[PDB]
């Protein structure tokens, strides 16, 4: 069980990006990091599109897959700028 988990499974790419962008902006304002982005594995459509978005989000310090024990490739960890 975790804090700052964002549930994006079953969303469209556009909807998921919009939610992720809002969540990150919120986290930056509240000085909260890291975020756990729960997108699921599927055919990897959400993961790839959300990683693609994250490479240029102004608020992001870094991002990577979760550890194997904590969702792996179905979760992206976002380190938000402090």
């Amino acid at each position: 069980r975790f804090d700052n988990e964002l549930q994006l499974r079953g969303l469209s790419v556009e909807a998921a990006v919009e939610e992720l962008r809002a969540a990150i902006a919120e986290a930056r304002a509240l000085k909260e990091t890291p975020l756990r982005v729960v997108h699921g594995k599927g055919m990897g459509v959400l993961r790839r599109t959300l990683r693609d978005y994250l490479k240029t989000d102004k608020n992001v310090e870094s991002f990577h897959d979760a550890e194997a024990n904590q969702g792996g490739h179905g979760v992206t960890i976002v380190n938000v700028k402090r």
